[PDB]
């Protein structure tokens, strides 16, 4: 099956992606992880994102579409995948449609703007796997360590307050309209749409999603 996760910065998409992946056995396609990885390794496809991400702005549709195409062509996506942080704009959604990439579920994670900044300062990550934690809301089993590899967790270069605020603006400008776009898609019978309350505890959000996805 094919799923799109939608919602504001910090809404909880990546956290639940992990559960959907390890549960329904489809790969997580995370544009944020992919772009960070490209920057880290200096890969020709995506190293360009470095400064853009630092400024809290969106990377060009052109760049991210290329990355997803390349990722989605891999054997492990043949029977479905989870798009997490993509599409991010209408043109990104349109490209998918032009390329014949329909999806079965669009899942919207609703969180009030006012919870976003506070929430994200607690965020810690394991960049090699893309796993994410929160020091209060979803701590690692061992303080400061990734559960799976025991490596020291880091803080994302773009998780600073000022940068989160810029991302939230860009989100409302460019990304928020995908709610209407995919709702219309659902009204046309092209996919299923569901909104979840992303203010509930992680386990409860996981439970709600299970109800939706079966
Ligand atoms: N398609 C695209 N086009 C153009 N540019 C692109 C692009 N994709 C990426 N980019 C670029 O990359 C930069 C960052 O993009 P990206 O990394 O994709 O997203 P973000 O806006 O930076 O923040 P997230 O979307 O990763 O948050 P989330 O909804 O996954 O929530 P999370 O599960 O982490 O949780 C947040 C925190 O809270 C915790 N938490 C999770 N759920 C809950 C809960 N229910 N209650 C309490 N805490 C919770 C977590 O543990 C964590 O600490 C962009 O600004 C841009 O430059």
């Amino acid at each position: 099956m094919r799923i799109i996760l939608l919602g504001a910065p910090g809404a909880g998409k990546g956290t639940q992606a992990q559960f959907i992946m390890e549960k329904y056995g489809i790969p997580q396609i995370s544009t944020g992880d992919m772009l960070r990885a490209a920057v880290k390794s200096g890969s020709e496809l995506g190293k360009q994102a470095k400064d853009i991400m630092d400024a809290g702005k969106l990377v060009t549709d052109e760049l991210v579409i290329a990355l997803v195409k390349e990722r989605i062509a891999q054997e492990d996506c043949r029977n479905g995948f989870l798009l997490d942080g993509f599409p991010r704009t209408i043109p990104q959604a349109d490209a998918m449609k032009e390329a014949g990439i329909n999806v079965d579920y669009v899942l919207e994670f609703d969180v009030p703007d006012e919870l976003i900044v506070d929430r994200i300062v607690g965020r810690r990550v394991h960049a090699p796997s893309g796993r994410v934690y929160h020091v209060k809301f979803n701590p690692p089993k061992v303080e400061g360590k990734d559960d799976g590899t025991g490596e020291e967790l880091t803080t994302r270069k773009d998780d600073q307050e000022e940068t989160v605020r810029k991302r939230l603006v860009e989100y409302h400008q460019m990304t928020a309209p995908l709610i209407g776009y995919y709702s219309k898609e659902a009204e046309a019978g092209n996919t299923k749409y569901a909104k979840v309350d992303g203010t509930k505890p992680v386990a409860e959000v996981r439970a709600d999603l299970e109800k939706i996805l079966g």
